[PDB]
């Protein structure tokens, strides 16, 4: 990673054995449950492209997913190249060549170049750009290994309303839509997929009941 | 988190794997037992909004609780906005735009903005403000998911007084109320709901007895 | 905690996940065995009142004990208030308001105030004062969850003298008396509660035998 | 390893017990699965030749592989020597003798010489040069100890396409070849070795379909 | 402990949870096996008296041993007091009162006094002096709780000589005696208490044989 | 150990609980398998003589081996004394007495003297010298607890050639000879001890086949 030391300077540090192991274990234990994304995001804080590639290369199995991720990266890289074309010419002392997409993904760039960009004044944050690409791919994978649509989450006749709501929002976490789309669909669908006794009570509350009010109302 | 270096400046440090894992495991092991709240507060010391979002996003399951938490945050954010409305205009050099509620929650703010607020002179402690909102939400969840009401804690005929007291205060810990209200509940119910023999002993020691005295007086009864 | 950094200045640091976990595990594993006190004392090295409250708030169960602790704190705080009454008036630049008992316990004081006191020149060590109150309460709890009096520790007829002595002093650790009182009672009671064959030998050694001499003498 | 201190100088640090143990355990648990290679590369970041030798010397068992690794290193060392022959003469103050192949591998060089190379201005990165040799050797071992050939990965009649793709790329990961060669193997075999129903679907999407599209198109077939 | 910072000054650091737990677990697992002594000495490196008291206070059980340890300390403290009596009078600025035995053991001294002694120029190393007393006490305990006497270590008829030697030196390790005395015990008993066949072989190699030679000579006998 | 701090100075640090535990566990788990030597070497990086003695004193059991180690140290120390005799006289301010062998082994030297030597300009690296002595002894012990000669490692009739080669080189790791002696013996002995079907194929390859070529040739 690139971190600040105790004396106020951005420096390169080795990825730690703890970080590496934390990520490997997360994938082993949880596969591509939604929570693997914020865990990846937090474990990769400060990462260079080389560090990100290391993390992705240590994933055991799941190589269909990992290839889909490479394809997502390649599409983002091609968009970057269209938007930020490289001008040819000798690079001046006191300057860094402009990165292409393949450089941000660490494929055609050296570690020294990556540090150069990430610590330039002003910085070209190739780590952060690459990470955003990876997260877009990881979201696709989460959605793909999600077994269930929110349309199929229905409260059972004897199912406590809290357990139903737990299942509903856990399923929703795996959907790949904006938060606004998720929320408004949810309002109405949560009621619609409730069991007849709860649905009755929930209709009675009227629009604009908070979840807390809903869960109190259907406690038994 | 934001921590101080040797130069005496506040700077950003990455959240540690140890922290992340400690939080994940505490939720796994304890759910929304009252002690999850101080563990959250301790593990999130110095946290940015981004860090707090990370910690909440890694909670496995309990999504009904997490959704109720978001709703609490949205309520606290609307109030923030009502009390502290943003004034339009360009931001001066070395200065920071005023945060809206959604900026404090990390939704409409970048990491670099959060660092800027938390390290400005004087600080706008958006991490601390957000943590307060989160803790309020967690207190609701703890209460919400408490199985027992304090009114139903009654000493059994053969139950040692110490075990009853343990159960009474464990229940009271999950209530969402000020300390002064919880002290009123104790004064109303603890002696009253003791069993007949202990109750007789306790009524005799009177209102002013310490818990240690009460527990000594009922050691056999 | 408040610690010294590498460059010679008292600064606030976050309580570490290790410290938190060590304390939680100690209580889970050992409850209020006497050794929990020096473990609390060592894990709370440098603690602010806020840190101490955190540690106490993480104790799972044992809420009768924890309430007795709060009552002990309140009594110590009232004594502090009697001994160190607060004078009213505006606080000068370059000064800290005088702490009341409720401030030392962290109830009516902010973290910023606690750091202010603990790093003033000269320091008001509100962490150390509060800790002393907590330890007084913890000692009361140890004594309370001690099942056995030293008067009931008697060497059995076939019990190796070493096992008896182990039981005796382990029980004595849980008693709440001064060390002088513990020692002198012990001299005589250890002999008196020994089994008839050992008691014979121990009488024969005369007064002022060390424990080592006693344990050698009753080895079989 | 060689790491930077506050003065901005590169200095020597002892290899940590955590690092040592992480490497030992990864070999124990995963043998020469492809993912052992990036784990080695990450755990050996900043390593001196001495450190790399330590890590290789602590591998338990697998001595046939380790001997093949030494042979690869000896081949790379002979080539180094052919490209970069040492010139005789006394070494000037503040300067370092030019390394031979055996110096890079840590066999004929002291720790103090390795530090001198890695911290000189500009660096002679003998740790990085040796790591490259080691990684080449490990890639041979991974391939050598792979059980399956890519030609024998064929989708079963009832095998979900996702499971076949997992197996195909897991096999391809163990091949020792450039990325461009591995991409050629995919273009030759993946659709061709799908089962009859999936293959029909995939041939219709055509050469330009992404894996995500292919996996959507065969979700039931 | 007292450790050095960057300014090259000795300063106080809190005892770490790792240290505390390592000590607790070593006693739990090994009791008063001889190797507990160097583990104590290593874990208490730089310790103040306060720290040493903490480590001793966390020992679970073994209170007969711990009481014998206190008695040893009291004996060493009385001797200290006899050799180094305190002189009355007010302490000058930047100076420290002379420690009594009970000050070294941490009983009548504050932490701030201990820091003052250990960091004064020149140091009064009250941590090191106390550790010496503690180690003397622990050596007594190890000996006290050793099950076997060296006189009873005898090679069995079918016991490999290496196993006998292991047992002989493991027993000798628990003895409380100088190294020169332990070397005398070896010269008296090791060959003498070997079985008839090994003994014959060993007597022939003679007094000057190394252990490695002795163990080679008896590899089958 | 003696390490460099962040501000470029050689200082003494306490041996860490991690280091201590790593070494204890290695011996418990692996005894004196060859890999215990590079593990000792790496865990003792920067060690003083006192640290090395600590590490050796924590070894549980294996006291025959440990005594053989002391004997090896004593022989190396006597050689050092013959080669570097100590001249008598008062030691000047700005100087360190010359170390004898017993000083390098930490037996007659204080920690303060060891730090003095290791941080003198120019350094007398008593830690590194002692470690070399210990490693010579440890190699003797490895060879001694090795159950098997390389002459007895023979490929079985149905044994995969890779498993045979694994056994052969694992056995060779425990032999105490130079690397040149190990290699040249190995070339020929590996073929000679192969089973008849492999030996046939290996003869056919001719001299100077690499191991990789040999293992490919006998894959079935
Ligand atoms: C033609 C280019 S492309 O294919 O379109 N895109 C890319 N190719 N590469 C890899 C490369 F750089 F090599 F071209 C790309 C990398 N890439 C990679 C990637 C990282 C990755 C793994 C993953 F699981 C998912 C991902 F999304 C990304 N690893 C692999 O591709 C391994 N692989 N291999 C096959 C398979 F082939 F076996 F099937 C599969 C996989 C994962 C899924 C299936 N590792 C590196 C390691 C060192 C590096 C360098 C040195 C050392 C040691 O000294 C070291 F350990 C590592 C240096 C540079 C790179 C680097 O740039 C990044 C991004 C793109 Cl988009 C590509
Ligand atoms: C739209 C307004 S709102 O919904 O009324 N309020 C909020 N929306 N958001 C989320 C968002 F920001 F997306 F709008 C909000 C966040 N928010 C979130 C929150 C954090 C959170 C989780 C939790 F379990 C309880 C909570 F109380 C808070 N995560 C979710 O909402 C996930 N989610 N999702 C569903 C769902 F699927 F059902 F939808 C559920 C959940 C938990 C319960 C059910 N994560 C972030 C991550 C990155 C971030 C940025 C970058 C990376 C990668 O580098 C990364 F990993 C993360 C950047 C910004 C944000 C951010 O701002 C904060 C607060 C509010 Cl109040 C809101
Ligand atoms: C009228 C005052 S008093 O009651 O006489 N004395 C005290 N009240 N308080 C608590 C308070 F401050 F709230 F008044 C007191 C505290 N106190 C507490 C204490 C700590 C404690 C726990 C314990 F197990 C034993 C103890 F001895 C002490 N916690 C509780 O009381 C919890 N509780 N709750 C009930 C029960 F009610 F459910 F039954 C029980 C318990 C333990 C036993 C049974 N936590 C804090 C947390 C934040 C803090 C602030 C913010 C956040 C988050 O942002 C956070 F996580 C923590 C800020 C300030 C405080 C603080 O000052 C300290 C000392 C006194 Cl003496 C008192
Ligand atoms: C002679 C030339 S060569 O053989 O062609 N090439 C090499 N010989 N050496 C080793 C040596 F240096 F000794 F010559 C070489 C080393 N080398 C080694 C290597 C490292 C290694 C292990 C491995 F598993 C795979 C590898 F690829 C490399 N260890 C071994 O060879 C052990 N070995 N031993 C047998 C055997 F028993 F079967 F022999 C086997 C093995 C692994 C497979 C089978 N360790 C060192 C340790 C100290 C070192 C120095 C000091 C201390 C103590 O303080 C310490 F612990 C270690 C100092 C210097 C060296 C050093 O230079 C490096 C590279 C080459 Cl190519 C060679
Ligand atoms: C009176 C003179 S003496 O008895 O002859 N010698 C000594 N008395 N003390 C203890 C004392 F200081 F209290 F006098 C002595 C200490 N001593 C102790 C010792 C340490 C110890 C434990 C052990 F297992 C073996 C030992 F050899 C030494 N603990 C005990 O005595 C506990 N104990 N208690 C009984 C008993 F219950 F049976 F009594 C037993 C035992 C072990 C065996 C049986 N702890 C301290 C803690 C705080 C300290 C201060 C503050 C806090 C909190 O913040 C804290 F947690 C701790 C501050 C000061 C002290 C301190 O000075 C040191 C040395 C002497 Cl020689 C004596
Ligand atoms: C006449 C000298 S010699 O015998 O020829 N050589 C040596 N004697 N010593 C030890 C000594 F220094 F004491 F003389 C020697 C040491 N030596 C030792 C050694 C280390 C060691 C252990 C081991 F397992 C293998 C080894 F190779 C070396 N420990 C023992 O000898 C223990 N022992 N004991 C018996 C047995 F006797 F019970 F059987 C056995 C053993 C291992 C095998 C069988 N520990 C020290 C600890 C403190 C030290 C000082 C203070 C404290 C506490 O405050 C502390 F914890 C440690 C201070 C100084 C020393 C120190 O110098 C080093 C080297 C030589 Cl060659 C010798």
């Amino acid at each position: 990673p690139i971190v600040q030391n105790l004396q106020g300077q951005m420096v390169h540090q080795c990825i730690s054995p703890r970080t590496l192991n934390a990520w490997v274990k997360v994938v082993e234990e949880k596969a591509f449950s939604p929570e693997v994304i914020p865990m990846f995001s937090a474990l990769s804080c400060g990462a260079t492209p080389q560090d990100l590639n290391t993390m992705l290369n240590t994933v055991g199995g799941h190589q269909a997913a990992m290839q889909m991720l490479k394809e997502t990266i390649n599409e983002e890289a091609a968009e970057w190249d269209r938007l930020h074309p490289v001008h040819a010419g000798p690079i001046a002392p006191g300057q860094m060549r402009e990165p292409r997409g393949s450089d941000i993904a660490g494929t055609t760039s050296t570690l020294q170049e990556q540090i150069g960009w990430m610590t330039h004044n002003p910085p070209i944050p190739v780590g952060e750009i690459y990470k955003r690409w990876i997260i877009l791919g990881l979201n696709k994978i989460v959605r793909m290994y999600s077994p269930t649509s929110i349309l199929d989450i229905r409260q059972g006749p004897k199912e406590p309303f809290r357990d139903y709501v737990d299942r509903f929002y856990k399923t929703l976490r795996a959907e790949q839509a904006s938060q606004e789309v998720k929320n408004a669909a949810t309002e109405t669908l949560l009621v619609q997929n409730a069991n007849p006794d709860c649905k009755t009570i929930l209709k009675a509350l009227g629009p604009g009941a908070t979840l807390e009010e809903m869960m109190t109302a259907c406690q038994g």
